């Protein structure tokens, strides 16, 4: 029975009962639950308990130039606390936590914990190499450290537990309901990495609630020739309305045989949902298609001009399409191509996956894969091999093979996109899934995040939740009883909080109406909850923080188009430094997945900029989508919208240039501090300007841009909340802080535009990585996005194909257009929302 209680607890954590059989036509999921057990226990067993327990967060990257500046002493200062006792040691960047530890007693079961958060500075790592330290240098703060005992690893314990042609028969389609009368027909395709190897169509028939053809669609392709990972894709056109897929080769390497009745997905009035092997859970309202399967298996050197040809091909963007020529060139000279890792995606797209002799040659090629493994890891390339263009398990495994060399810091960087890329795997068990399982179980930070990212999908994607539940379930059985306990506390609060949010939204108006009625109602429910509700819970976007009791006094309902709750919690650490509450917004009615994808690319932009020694002061705040159209947002303290700043000085509606500067100086404690704010505004303004431009989310209304009293500017509410055009927002008030009016420069403005250029060129160095992240995010984070047209934006913006000077020129032009437009575009937004 312990087992039932435990599978039920798991079901509760996960949000889906992986033992559900109601929407399946085979045993792939179970098989996969079984398959993943090995990789779990292998990593549980493998992991160092003390290290798993304390999870030091580290990098092996260089300290950026900009941080060494903060320290030229060659000595850093760390404050060590014990109750009131509090010495203040100074140390060397190359010092180790131990050394410094022993060094401290010069003035053994003790360890240094960051004050107020469950973050531990430990292990054989130079202090400079701890992120928290870096974060502290980055923000000009003292490294406050208490000394306490190491957490007991005992709490991390794990519970002991044919040459025939291929054909298919289309029997008919069936729907319960149906506006006019029109013709309908069925299109069957065989697909491998979104390349259709063959296509057959039935004849049209009148569209009645049941339509039958009972036909054999015999394909040109041979059985022998079907590749593992191939999809039988079935679609109804009447305009395409419905789709479903079925893998032609099963998880055991066997050809599919028998009768299938598949409940289809409908197209709303390209994307990754379109490649799912899953069928629609909705049998009562779904369209179905009935089919029958009755058919288990298993040196000359390149001349000079031609290699010039090859090379040109390789240097093209990932979005460049390849001609029949390019493909032959790539494949006939494959042994040459194998020497250019940068060419592997293009080459593997030139393979005729529908000829078994070729696939066999391809695998051979994979054996002489020497240049590839030697290669310095390239995340652009690796990601490209994990997108919708490759269904081959061996090709994808090599990418995954390069991923193995990522340190945890880097895995945290790409974890969301890596998790999203599992939607591009043909089967539920895959090397990437195993990779992701391994690293979460290896590190608690990655685990924590892997937990929520997988739960995000499970809660809101009928198309991949089954696959993801199995992966999450596997993670849960190796994290340890401590993480389980923690996750349970998180799921309880958020599950709680979402209801409160739901009830209130359910009592509240479409218009901007807040009343004591509503707030009373807000506080009452909070009052109920407040009185058990777990004592403490870990903040999901920031696992170091422990959130304590509500400060119901400070909680309110926000005046936003939905009714987000503004909540403030006491910290649960007595070791913490301040009285400051932890502020979290909680909302239903936005799709946070989309916000989640952007802020992660923004974290990726920052890290790229760090490689080139730049810090553009982005503020990609925490955001998790916890369920369908619901999740949480971090509140950056001391922040207001640019629109409010206008409101409070100018009329409620309509726009003065001088206002933002007034606001900053008035908020500033001192001139020293005011001048720091201006400097921070300049960097962050540029950063948002370049980053936003590249992602094509530049044109924004004022209510959706924010600044802190410290001068840090940041955008909000991506994905998308309100909408002559502008590349980005560089308005007169912004110019004014920087010291300019009209077409006149300033030492600061000069500073702003050179930074923009420095920043933009840094990004174009990773043109390929960004194009692929961007295209991937559209496919897995938007509902649907029109393959070639939408993706293409990022090339024009990355100015693919030009040298640096032209690029530099181009971006300065964009700045001029912003200079040209003033308040024009802002004004029209006000009008659109008036
Ligand atoms: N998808 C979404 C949704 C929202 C929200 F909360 F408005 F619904 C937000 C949001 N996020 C915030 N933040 C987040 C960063 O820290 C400051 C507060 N503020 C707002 N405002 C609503 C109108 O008055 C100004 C404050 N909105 C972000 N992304």
């Amino acid at each position: 029975e312990e087992s039932q209680a435990f599978q039920r607890q798991l079901t509760a954590l996960i949000g889906y009962d992986v033992t559900d059989v109601s929407n399946v036509h085979d045993d792939e999921l179970e098989f996969t639950r079984r398959g993943l057990v090995t990789p779990r226990m292998a990593e549980v067993a493998s992991r160092d308990p003390k290290l798993y327990a304390m999870h030091p967060w580290v990098t092996s990257k260089p300290l950026p130039e900009y941080l060494w500046k903060k320290i030229a002493n060659n000595c850093i200062f760390i404050v060590i606390h014990r109750s009131t006792t509090s010495q203040t040691i100074k140390v060397s960047p190359d010092d180790t936590p131990g050394a410094i530890l022993q060094s401290f007693f010069t003035k053994q079961d003790f360890v240094l914990r960051v004050c107020g958060r469950d973050e531990y500075l430990v292990g054989e790592t130079p202090i400079k190499n701890f992120q928290w330290v870096r974060h502290c240098l980055k923000n000009g703060e003292e490294i406050h450290v208490v000394l306490d005992t190491p957490p007991d690893p005992a709490l991390d314990e794990v519970r002991k537990e044919c040459d025939r042609k291929f054909r298919v028969k289309i029997r008919g389609i069936d729907i319960p309901v149906l506006n006019t009368d029109l013709t309908v027909f069925v299109e069957a395709n065989i697909q491998h990495g979104q390349q259709v190897l063959c296509q057959r169509r039935t004849s049209p028939k009148p569209f009645t609630e049941e339509v039958l053809w009972n036909v054999w669609l015999e394909f040109s392709i041979k059985i022998k020739d079907l590749p593992k990972g191939a999809l039988l894709n079935l679609q109804i056109y009447c305009r395409l309305l419905y789709y479903v897929n079925l893998l032609l080769i099963d998880h055991r390497f066997l050809l599919r045989r028998g009768e299938y009745v598949l409940h289809m997905w409908q197209i709303s009035g390209f994307n990754a949902d379109k490649l799912t092997s899953a069928t629609n859970p909705d049998k009562e309202n779904s369209m179905s298609i009935s089919i029958l399967l009755d058919n288990h298996p298993i040196r000359a050197e390149m001349p000079n001009q031609l290699r010039k040809q090859l090379e040109a091909i390789i240097a093209t963007d990932p979005l460049n399409p390849l001609t029949a020529e390019d493909k032959e060139l790539l494949w006939h000279f494959r042994y040459e191509s194998l020497k250019h890792p940068k060419a592997y995606p293009k080459l593997f797209s030139s393979v005729k996956w529908g000829q078994q002799e070729i696939v066999a040659k391809t695998y051979q090629l994979l054996a002489r894969r020497e240049v590839w493994d030697q290669s310095a890891l390239d995340v652009g390339l690796t990601m490209q091999l994990l997108d919708c263009n490759f269904s081959d398990e061996n090709v994808r495994a090599i990418a995954v093979q390069k991923l193995e060399s990522l340190e945890d810091d880097d895995v945290l960087h790409y974890l969301l996109q890596l998790v999203q890329a599992v939607k591009f795997e043909p089967y539920h068990d895959s090397a990437l899934a195993r990779f992701l399982l391994k690293r979460g179980l290896r590190n608690k930070r990655i685990g924590h995040f892997l937990f929520w990212f997988l739960r995000s999908e499970i809660a809101q994607s009928r198309h991949y939740q089954q696959r993801f539940a199995v992966i999450l379930e596997a993670y849960l059985r190796g994290c340890g009883t401590a993480m389980l306990h923690d996750f349970t506390q998180q799921v309880q609060v958020i599950e709680m909080l979402q209801k409160v949010t739901l009830d209130i939204k359910s009592l509240s108006a479409e218009k901007y109406d807040v009343s004591s009625q509503v707030i009373s109602q807000l506080k009452q429910k909070l009052e109920n909850l407040q009185n058990s509700l777990p004592e403490s819970f870990r903040v999901p976007y920031d696992p170091g923080l422990k959130a304590g009791a509500l400060a119901i006094e400070k909680c309110k309902v926000m005046a936003s188009k939905k009714k987000p709750l503004w909540l403030e919690f006491k910290c649960a650490d007595p070791t913490a430094l301040s009285n400051e509450t932890i502020g979290i917004i909680f909302k239903h009615g936005d799709d946070l997945r989309q916000d989640m994808l952007i802020l992660q690319i923004l974290r990726i932009m920052e890290s790229i900029w760090e490689t080139e020694s730049l810090d553009l002061c982005l503020l990609p705040y925490g955001c998790i989508s916890t369920g369908d159209k619901i999740g949480m947002i971090e509140i950056v303290k001391d922040a207001t919208t640019i629109a409010k700043i206008q409101q409070s000085t100018v009329g409620n509606t309509g726009f003065k240039d001088e206002v933002l500067n007034h606001w900053l100086k008035e908020k500033s404690p001192t001139e020293e501090k005011f001048q720091a704010a201006v400097e921070r505004f300049v960097y962050s303004c540029a950063g948002y300007c370049v980053a936003t431009f590249v992602l094509g989310i530049g044109d924004r209304h004022n209510d959706n841009i924010m600044i802190t009293e410290t001068g840090n500017l940041f955008h909000i509410d991506f994905g998308h909340i309100l909408g002559e055009r502008v590349p980005f927002v560089l308005t007169p008030d912004f110019l004014f802080v920087m010291g300019t009016s009209g077409k006149k420069t300033s030492p600061h403005f000069q500073k702003f535009q050179d930074i923009c250029v420095k920043a933009y060129l840094a990004l174009r160095h990773h043109t390929n990585l960004l194009i692929i992240l961007f295209s991937m995010m559209l496919m897995t984070g938007m509902p649907q996005l029109t393959s070639k047209e939408d993706i293409e934006y990022i090339r024009d913006a990355l100015t693919v194909g030009k040298n640096e000077e032209d690029a530099k020129k181009y971006f300065l032009d964009q700045i001029e257009v912003c200079r040209d437009k003033g308040w024009t575009v802002q004004f029209n937004w006000f009008l659109h929302l008036v």
